[PDB]
């Protein structure tokens, strides 16, 4: 019993938090995008593509890619674990993150690998 | 008397990526396309994002992104034109294209770049 927060509230939580960090001078809030029947699938649309876009390069690299859940109780779908694998195969750093201070600690990892040098990893194996 | 529609437009360079290959699969599967309105801001949809996002580094490039134009009357807005910017300071290839035929060959152009090498421009 009793909800926890809901993953529209996570992720604003996590929007918020990004208005008040920086970047090249901006927010860093500038840097991420979220992307929100049968015709958008054939305008290109694609079903589980991860709710965060962030178009900065950093170590290993070529952007980032978020799949947010609300909790640790909330699971990625087959087409969204697919997905993060075709990013992480083209050299995107594409991860599911649950709840607000995991996706936080997230971008804050990411940032911090510093300039794109095609070698630093998020994590140890991967 | 009207061209084609955006709609229409993006379309055909859909239909047409789902014939062309890249790494055994479908070029169709690389592409996306990101689709009150005060909600969607604070969520973090970007006004002005590119209409089509490539999510392969090829030659330069960390991934590709081009603004959809139907035809040669059609400008960037600001948000457009501004987004484009800070995309390609960030090393993507981000481009405004207009009508199908000059779609398809940005596309084209940009995979025939090659493997990521950091240097190799459209
Ligand atoms: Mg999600
Ligand atoms: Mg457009």
């Amino acid at each position: 019993r009793l909800k926890g927060l809901t993953e529209d509230e996570v992720q604003t939580v996590v929007m918020n938090w990004s208005k008040r960090q920086k970047f090249k001078g901006r927010p860093l809030f500038d840097y991420i995008h979220h992307s929100p029947a049968a015709k958008f699938k054939r305008m290109g649309v694609k079903a589980g593509y991860p709710d965060l876009i962030i178009d900065i390069a950093r170590g290993a690299y070529h952007g980032l890619r978020i799949e947010i859940k609300k909790d640790g109780n909330s699971y990625a779908t087959p087409a969204q674990k697919e997905r993060i694998e075709m990013l992480a195969k083209e050299g995107y750093c594409a991860v599911v993150a649950k709840g607000i201070d995991n996706v936080i600690s997230v971008i804050q990892q990411y940032i911090k690998l510093g300039d794109f040098d095609g070698v630093s990893q998020l994590t140890a194996d991967k």
